[PDB]
Protein backbone atom coordinates (compact mmCIF):
# COMPACT_ATOMS: atom_id res chain seq x y z
CA UNK A 1 0.00 0.00 0.00
CA UNK A 2 0.85 3.72 0.10
CA UNK A 3 3.88 4.81 2.26
CA UNK A 4 6.73 6.99 2.59
CA UNK A 5 9.66 4.71 0.23
CA UNK A 6 11.10 5.52 -3.91
CA UNK A 7 8.27 3.33 -4.65
CA UNK A 8 5.35 4.07 -2.51
CA UNK A 9 6.18 7.53 -1.17
CA UNK A 10 4.21 11.20 -1.74
CA UNK A 11 5.18 11.52 -5.34
CA UNK A 12 3.10 8.59 -6.03
CA UNK A 13 -0.20 8.95 -3.96
CA UNK A 14 -1.82 10.71 -6.75
CA UNK A 15 -2.56 7.46 -8.79
CA UNK A 16 -4.72 6.30 -6.25
CA UNK A 17 -5.78 8.97 -4.36
CA UNK A 18 -6.07 11.51 -7.09
CA UNK A 19 -7.39 14.55 -5.08
CA UNK A 20 -3.37 14.40 -4.37
CA UNK A 21 -3.41 17.28 -7.51
CA UNK A 22 -6.55 19.06 -5.70
CA UNK A 23 -6.98 22.12 -5.04
CA UNK A 24 -6.73 22.92 -1.19
CA UNK A 25 -3.74 20.07 -0.41
CA UNK A 26 -2.07 20.45 2.80
CA UNK A 27 0.64 20.43 4.04
CA UNK A 28 1.75 23.88 2.69
CA UNK A 29 4.83 26.37 2.81
CA UNK A 30 3.80 29.27 5.01
CA UNK A 31 5.74 32.50 3.89
CA UNK A 32 5.33 34.32 6.46
CA UNK A 33 6.07 37.95 4.93
CA UNK A 34 2.96 36.65 2.51
CA UNK A 35 0.41 35.37 5.73
CA UNK A 36 -2.11 38.72 6.81
CA UNK A 37 -3.30 39.27 10.13
CA UNK A 38 -7.14 38.88 10.30
CA UNK A 39 -8.82 40.69 12.85
CA UNK A 40 -12.18 38.78 11.96
CA UNK A 41 -10.19 35.73 13.81
CA UNK A 42 -11.98 35.51 17.30
CA UNK A 43 -9.81 34.11 20.30
CA UNK A 44 -8.81 30.30 19.94
CA UNK A 45 -10.15 28.26 22.68
CA UNK A 46 -8.12 24.67 23.77
CA UNK A 47 -10.13 22.92 25.99
CA UNK A 48 -8.16 19.63 26.87
CA UNK A 49 -9.02 19.65 30.59
CA UNK A 50 -11.49 16.72 30.97
CA UNK A 51 -9.58 14.54 28.05
CA UNK A 52 -9.59 10.94 28.31
CA UNK A 53 -6.68 9.12 26.31
CA UNK A 54 -7.61 5.47 25.55
CA UNK A 55 -4.48 3.88 23.70
CA UNK A 56 -1.74 3.74 21.08
CA UNK A 57 -1.42 2.37 18.10
CA UNK A 58 1.17 2.03 15.84
CA UNK A 59 -0.78 1.72 12.35
CA UNK A 60 2.45 1.59 10.03
CA UNK A 61 2.70 5.24 9.28
CA UNK A 62 2.95 6.94 12.55
CA UNK A 63 1.59 6.44 16.04
CA UNK A 64 -2.03 7.61 17.23
CA UNK A 65 -2.75 8.55 20.36
CA UNK A 66 -6.38 8.30 20.26
CA UNK A 67 -9.25 9.34 23.01
CA UNK A 68 -12.57 8.95 23.89
CA UNK A 69 -14.27 11.36 21.76
CA UNK A 70 -18.23 10.00 22.79
CA UNK A 71 -19.31 13.26 24.39
CA UNK A 72 -17.35 16.42 24.76
CA UNK A 73 -14.69 16.51 26.79
CA UNK A 74 -11.51 17.64 25.15
CA UNK A 75 -12.50 20.53 22.49
CA UNK A 76 -11.07 23.05 20.20
CA UNK A 77 -13.21 25.97 19.32
CA UNK A 78 -12.67 29.58 18.13
CA UNK A 79 -9.96 31.39 15.93
CA UNK A 80 -11.20 30.18 11.94
CA UNK A 81 -13.60 28.02 13.45
CA UNK A 82 -17.55 27.98 13.86
CA UNK A 83 -18.52 25.46 16.76
CA UNK A 84 -17.07 22.95 18.40
CA UNK A 85 -14.35 20.18 17.13
CA UNK A 86 -14.14 17.00 19.52
CA UNK A 87 -10.26 15.84 19.98
CA UNK A 88 -10.15 12.08 18.53
CA UNK A 89 -6.24 11.78 17.60
CA UNK A 90 -2.61 13.12 17.64
CA UNK A 91 0.14 11.74 16.34
CA UNK A 92 3.38 13.16 14.70
CA UNK A 93 5.73 13.17 11.30
CA UNK A 94 9.60 13.43 11.73
CA UNK A 95 12.62 13.09 10.64
CA UNK A 96 16.06 10.67 9.65
CA UNK A 97 17.58 13.92 10.97
CA UNK A 98 16.94 17.04 12.92
CA UNK A 99 16.82 19.12 9.81
CA UNK A 100 14.06 17.62 8.24
CA UNK A 101 10.92 15.94 9.51
CA UNK A 102 7.86 18.70 9.87
CA UNK A 103 5.33 18.88 7.04
CA UNK A 104 4.36 22.29 7.20
CA UNK A 105 7.37 24.76 6.46
CA UNK A 106 7.90 28.46 7.65
CA UNK A 107 9.73 30.24 5.27
CA UNK A 108 11.06 27.12 3.69
CA UNK A 109 12.83 26.06 7.01
CA UNK A 110 11.70 22.30 7.87
CA UNK A 111 11.15 21.53 11.74
CA UNK A 112 12.27 18.17 12.98
CA UNK A 113 9.21 16.96 13.52
CA UNK A 114 5.42 18.57 13.78
CA UNK A 115 2.52 17.21 15.72
CA UNK A 116 -1.11 16.59 14.39
CA UNK A 117 -4.07 17.08 17.19
CA UNK A 118 -7.00 16.18 14.66
CA UNK A 119 -10.60 17.36 16.05
CA UNK A 120 -13.84 16.58 14.00
CA UNK A 121 -16.61 18.96 13.87
CA UNK A 122 -19.13 17.27 16.43
CA UNK A 123 -22.38 18.98 13.51
CA UNK A 124 -21.58 16.04 11.91
CA UNK A 125 -21.97 13.69 14.32
CA UNK A 126 -19.28 11.40 14.28
CA UNK A 127 -15.47 11.13 12.55
CA UNK A 128 -16.76 9.11 8.99
CA UNK A 129 -19.12 11.78 8.41
CA UNK A 130 -17.46 14.67 9.21
CA UNK A 131 -14.73 13.68 6.20
CA UNK A 132 -17.80 13.95 4.28
CA UNK A 133 -18.03 17.73 4.62
CA UNK A 134 -15.45 20.86 3.59
CA UNK A 135 -15.19 21.77 7.23
CA UNK A 136 -15.19 18.39 9.21
CA UNK A 137 -12.32 18.23 10.56
CA UNK A 138 -9.45 20.95 12.19
CA UNK A 139 -6.42 19.56 13.04
CA UNK A 140 -3.96 22.31 15.39
CA UNK A 141 0.01 21.71 14.12
CA UNK A 142 2.91 22.01 16.64
CA UNK A 143 6.13 22.37 15.74
CA UNK A 144 9.12 20.24 17.48
CA UNK A 145 12.50 21.48 17.65
CA UNK A 146 15.76 19.48 19.44
CA UNK A 147 16.64 21.30 22.44
CA UNK A 148 15.22 21.15 25.86
CA UNK A 149 13.40 17.84 27.06
CA UNK A 150 9.53 18.55 27.11
CA UNK A 151 8.46 16.55 30.12
CA UNK A 152 5.23 16.06 29.01
CA UNK A 153 5.93 14.32 25.93
CA UNK A 154 8.41 11.88 27.99
CA UNK A 155 5.63 9.65 28.80
CA UNK A 156 4.65 9.18 25.31
CA UNK A 157 8.59 8.16 24.53
CA UNK A 158 8.56 5.25 27.19
CA UNK A 159 6.16 3.80 26.16
CA UNK A 160 7.12 3.21 22.40
CA UNK A 161 9.09 0.16 23.07
CA UNK A 162 5.23 -1.92 23.45
CA UNK A 163 4.38 -0.67 20.05
CA UNK A 164 7.58 -0.78 18.43
CA UNK A 165 5.68 -2.91 14.68
CA UNK A 166 2.79 -2.32 12.52
CA UNK A 167 -0.43 -3.18 14.08
CA UNK A 168 0.68 -3.00 17.78
CA UNK A 169 -1.37 -1.37 20.43
CA UNK A 170 -0.92 -0.33 24.28
CA UNK A 171 -2.66 1.19 26.49
CA UNK A 172 -2.65 4.54 27.31
CA UNK A 173 -5.01 5.85 29.61
CA UNK A 174 -4.44 9.58 31.77
CA UNK A 175 -2.12 11.57 29.32
CA UNK A 176 -2.90 14.80 29.57
CA UNK A 177 -2.57 16.88 25.88
CA UNK A 178 -2.04 20.18 27.53
CA UNK A 179 1.40 18.86 28.08
CA UNK A 180 2.46 19.15 24.28
CA UNK A 181 1.23 22.75 24.04
CA UNK A 182 3.43 25.62 23.36
CA UNK A 183 3.04 29.22 25.99
CA UNK A 184 1.69 31.23 22.70
CA UNK A 185 -1.55 30.21 20.84
CA UNK A 186 -0.60 32.62 18.23
CA UNK A 187 -1.16 30.34 14.92
CA UNK A 188 -1.23 30.46 11.21
CA UNK A 189 -4.87 29.13 9.90
CA UNK A 190 -5.99 28.36 6.04
CA UNK A 191 -7.92 25.53 4.48
CA UNK A 192 -6.21 21.99 3.71
CA UNK A 193 -6.18 18.81 3.60
CA UNK A 194 -5.39 15.45 5.42
CA UNK A 195 -1.68 14.95 5.07
CA UNK A 196 -1.93 11.41 4.43
CA UNK A 197 -3.76 9.01 2.14
CA UNK A 198 -6.95 9.82 1.51
CA UNK A 199 -5.92 13.10 1.66
CA UNK A 200 -9.63 14.70 1.82
CA UNK A 201 -9.85 18.11 1.74
CA UNK A 202 -12.03 18.76 4.71
CA UNK A 203 -9.58 20.04 7.19
CA UNK A 204 -9.35 23.94 8.77
CA UNK A 205 -5.69 23.73 9.45
CA UNK A 206 -4.80 25.73 12.66
CA UNK A 207 -0.37 25.81 12.54
CA UNK A 208 1.08 27.24 16.20
CA UNK A 209 3.59 29.88 15.46
CA UNK A 210 5.54 28.76 18.43
CA UNK A 211 7.70 25.23 18.32
CA UNK A 212 7.68 22.94 21.38
CA UNK A 213 11.48 21.69 21.87
CA UNK A 214 12.56 18.18 22.77
CA UNK A 215 15.48 16.53 23.51
CA UNK A 216 18.06 14.82 20.72
CA UNK A 217 16.87 11.49 23.00
CA UNK A 218 13.39 11.88 22.84
CA UNK A 219 13.50 11.91 18.85
CA UNK A 220 15.70 9.04 18.68
CA UNK A 221 13.66 6.83 20.59
CA UNK A 222 10.72 7.81 17.44
CA UNK A 223 13.15 7.13 15.47
CA UNK A 224 13.63 3.21 16.63
CA UNK A 225 9.98 2.65 15.53
CA UNK A 226 9.38 0.16 12.76
CA UNK A 227 6.64 0.92 9.34
CA UNK A 228 6.56 -3.06 9.28
CA UNK A 229 5.16 -5.71 11.37
CA UNK A 230 6.18 -7.78 13.68
CA UNK A 231 8.64 -10.79 11.86
CA UNK A 232 8.83 -8.90 8.29
CA UNK A 233 12.21 -7.06 7.46
CA UNK A 234 12.74 -4.00 9.33
CA UNK A 235 12.53 -0.48 7.86
CA UNK A 236 12.64 2.15 10.65
CA UNK A 237 9.85 4.32 10.61
CA UNK A 238 11.50 7.75 9.53
CA UNK A 239 11.09 10.53 7.32
CA UNK A 240 6.99 10.34 7.56
CA UNK A 241 6.33 13.53 5.93
CA UNK A 242 4.46 14.68 3.25
CA UNK A 243 6.52 17.76 1.32
CA UNK A 244 4.66 21.18 1.08
CA UNK A 245 1.96 21.48 -1.55
CA UNK A 246 1.04 24.05 -3.90
CA UNK A 247 -0.78 26.91 -2.07
CA UNK A 248 -3.41 27.64 -5.44
CA UNK A 249 -5.66 29.95 -4.57
CA UNK A 250 -5.49 30.13 -0.69
CA UNK A 251 -4.92 32.34 1.65
CA UNK A 252 -2.62 31.91 4.42
CA UNK A 253 -4.16 34.09 8.11
CA UNK A 254 -2.75 34.79 10.73
CA UNK A 255 -4.17 35.57 14.33
CA UNK A 256 -1.47 38.25 15.80
CA UNK A 257 0.03 41.27 14.36
O1 LIG B 1 -8.10 12.83 10.32
C1 LIG B 1 -6.92 13.48 9.88
C2 LIG B 1 -5.72 12.76 9.78
C3 LIG B 1 -4.59 13.43 9.31
C4 LIG B 1 -4.60 14.80 8.90
O2 LIG B 1 -3.44 15.44 8.45
C5 LIG B 1 -5.79 15.52 9.03
C6 LIG B 1 -6.95 14.84 9.55
ZN1 LIG C 1 -0.42 14.25 10.46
Amino acid sequence: HWGYGKHNGPEHWHKDFPIAKGERQSPVDIDTHTAKYDPSLKPLSVSYDQATSLRILNNGHAFNVEFDDSQDKAVLKGGPLDGTYRLIQFHFHWGSLDGQGSEHTVDKKKYAAELHLVHWNTKYGDFGKAVQQPDGLAVLGIFLKVGSAKPGLQKVVDVLDSIKTKGKSADFTNFDPRGLLPESLDYWTYPGSLTTPPLLECVTWIVLKEPISVSSEQVLKFRKLNFNGEGEPEELMVDNWRPAQPLKNRQIKASFK
